[PDB]
């Protein structure tokens, strides 16, 4: 669980929960998204994300990570993994 | 990502988001918790959880899974991994 895929699958799912709870306002901003991750308790090494984490995650996130996480996240992430980008694309 | 630790770390985090959004009502019931997992889009093999998944997860969940997921989830899961139990303990 020391890969982007983990903090990613998690980042997407959670921020999507937000979007599901009519919290697209939190999912639509980097600060809210980052804080969201820092409040519910999502980390990638005993520490949540400050602002760079996700950036490096996605920066080092490949279409294979998408493939492997899609293996389980078939079509239930095409509007969350993509949404995080439109709201926070790096 | 084909272990309990994944569907667990996810189950906890998400249901905790619920609890964070004053949704302890959803986190406090197996049906709501299961549905919650089935609505936001959390799966462990291209399929969410119907009711048995979590049960077998936790049934096959060991203190080591807790250790490894605690490695990242230091003290931010002592009221979520334990909460899922009080609400759904098998």
């Amino acid at each position: 669980m020391n890969k982007n895929i983990d903090t990613v699958r998690e980042i997407i799912t959670v921020a999507s929960i937000l979007i599901k709870f009519s919290r697209e306002d939190i999912v639509e901003n980097r600060a809210n998204f980052i804080a969201f991750l820092n409040e519910i308790g999502v980390t990638h090494e005993g520490r949540k994300l400050n602002q760079n984490s996700f950036r490096k995650i996605v920066s080092e996130l490949t279409q294979e990570d998408k493939k492997t996480l899609i293996d389980e996240f078939n079509e239930g992430f095409e509007g969350v993994y993509r949404y995080l980008e439109m709201y926070t694309n790096k």
